[PDB]
């Protein structure tokens, strides 16, 4: 070896407003030339001590490497700690200036941002996804050494290091902190195993927050529990159950065959389909209108609509809003779930599609589909980076149908017998609860606000709540209420439901 590499300064990662999320910090690595150390053995114990190493094990290491001209002693010290050991003047001890990431927000955005390894290479999250952008390129310095490997000098910088480039995420750290706190709070209030919360800008496709529990502090490389390192919002797939009923309803309203005031008879709350029985969560209904089917969350009601309009129409809307489909994000480990298709849809599969059973999605997909509904039926491609020019997007549901469904979902939140815990102080909001039997349950709420001129969509997933209440409208709805109330205020959306008159 006639060169040493010159590490490049890795690009700053910020939130959408320039708040630092991953910052390259100076550290110093110490290395030694055993051939030189072998001439200076009386110094070894002082050096061993400086390095926190056992005297005899350190001596054993040097002796075993006596034929080598390079070994690492320790990596990633503070500059001051490194200078401290260099100041001992032990022959054959040298230092290299390197970088280590610091993550100022720690566990709050750990799953989005990810982490680098000891060599400063991205290995999880955004650090990995945008590694090429962030990394820049190392330089090279030619060195002169004697025949024992003693470093005499730097001869010159052959190649200069090129710094990596700054990256501004879509995340709004203010919203990320709020979501993080409120998801953690709800997890603890419910004794739950895990959860995720996603907030999206419905107009721009930006992911404004994406938080999961459990989480981890990426600044601390000890312990490390891989289960806490899971970006569940992107990696965990789940059956969305009742939260997809608004897409079934969109298909119904688009077919020409259904209007909101139409009635379906769901008595006696079960419906036999050959060997399979559809069963409603509550079984105290006969006639329901279409908004009532959503309020009551009736699997029987949505199934009967599905039989009438056919599964193909429902599958198309779900596919178009992105359920079970690749997001087109860069993101390491992201899963796609599954939206089943059929050459010919049998009756059972038509019903189960319509109420979200036996298909699987991620929280990011579900939030993206709600964002399309909220954005007057126009889907904008997802982004984990700040969006300055908004892409054109794709009109997936007709604006009229989107408008009608928005209004129904506002009634789901606001009407008698609805999901009152999702109501957002100061604002009209809209959305739909779900509960999936995995007994072990996952509690869901998906929605957007304000209900007119929607601005943000949100999905809350609470995995295995362990108190007697486990329904999405009980467990996840209040998290939507609190997080939406804070997020809208932070975004300076004027309240559209303050008390009047
Ligand atoms: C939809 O997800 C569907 C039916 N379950 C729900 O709609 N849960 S919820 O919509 O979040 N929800 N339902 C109720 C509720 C319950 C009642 O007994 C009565 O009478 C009225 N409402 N609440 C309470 C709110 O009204 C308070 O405001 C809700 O929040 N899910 C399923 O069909 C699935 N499993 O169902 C359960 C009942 C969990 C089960 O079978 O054990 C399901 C769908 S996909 C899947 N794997 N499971």
């Amino acid at each position: 070896v006639r060169h040493i590499a010159i590490p490049a300064h890795r690009g700053l990662i910020t939130d959408r407003n320039g708040e630092p999320l991953a910052v390259s910090t100076p550290v110093t690595t110490l290395w030694a030339n055993p051939k030189e150390l072998m001439t200076a053995k009386e110094r070894w114990p002082q050096l061993a001590a400086a390095l926190g190493q056992d005297t005899k094990l350190f001596a054993d290491r040097i002796e075993q490497n006596a034929e080598r001209e390079f070994i690492y002693l320790v990596r990633g010290l503070t500059p001051e700690q490194g200078e401290g050991v260099i100041a001992l003047k032990v022959p054959g001890v040298y230092s290299i200036e390197e970088f280590r990431r610091f993550y100022p927000a720690g566990e709050v955005v750990a799953h989005a941002v990810g982490f680098t390894d000891v060599d400063d290479r991205g290995r999880e999250g955004i650090e990995l996804a945008f590694d090429e952008w962030l990394a820049g390129v190392p330089g090279k310095r030619q060195v002169l050494k004697d025949r024992r490997g003693r470093v005499i000098k730097d001869v010159q910088v052959t190649k200069n290091a090129k710094p990596g480039k700054t990256l501004a995420l879509s995340i709004d750290l203010r919203l990320q902190y709020l979501a993080h706190r409120e998801l953690r709070n709800a997890l603890l209030e419910n004794g739950a195993k895990a959860g995720s919360l996603v907030i999206m800008d419905v107009k721009t496709g930006e992911i404004l927050a994406m938080t999961n529990q459990p989480t981890y502090n990426p600044n601390n490389r000890r312990n490390l529990q891989p289960a806490a390192m899971r970006n569940r919002a992107m990696i965990d797939v789940f059956e969305p159950g009742s939260t997809v009923k608004p897409f079934s309803m969109s298909a119904a309203l688009a077919s020409g065959r259904w209007k909101p005031s139409d009635i379906v008879d769901v008595y006696p709350g079960t419906l036999q389909i050959g060997r399979y029985t559809i069963r409603d969560v509550s079984r105290n209904s006969r006639q329901l209108d279409l908004t009532g089917i959503l309020i009551k969350s009736s699997n029987v009601g949505i199934s009967k609509i599905a039989f009438d309009i056919g599964a193909e129409s429902i599958y198309s809307v779900m596919q178009q809003v992105g359920l079970g489909q690749d997001t087109g994000l860069g993101f390491p480990g992201e899963r796609v779930g599954n939206l089943p298709n059929h050459r010919k849809w049998p009756k059972a599969e038509t019903a189960t599609l319509a109420y979200g059973y036996g298909l699987s999605v991620t929280a990011i997909q579900l939030a993206h589909a709600y964002a399309a509904l909220a954005n007057d039926g126009k889907s904008v491609p997802l982004s984990m980076t700040r969006v300055d020019r908004v892409p054109d997007g794709v009109q997936v549901i007709s604006p009229e149908v989107a408008s009608t469904v928005q209004g129904m979902l506002q009634q789901v939140v606001e009407a008698q017998g609805g999901v009152f815990r999702a109501q957002v102080p100061g604002y009209h909001a809209a959305g739909k609860s779900g509960t999936a039997r995995k007994n072990a349950y996952r509690s869901l709420f998906a929605g957007f606000a304000p209900a007119t001129d929607p601005r943000i969509a949100m999905v809350v997933v609470i995995d295995e709540p362990s108190k007697a209440g486990y329904f999405g409208g009980l467990v996840s709805a209040p998290v939507f209420s609190k997080v939406m109330a804070g997020a809208l205020r932070l975004m300076n959306v004027p309240p559209d439901n303050l008390p009047t008159a």
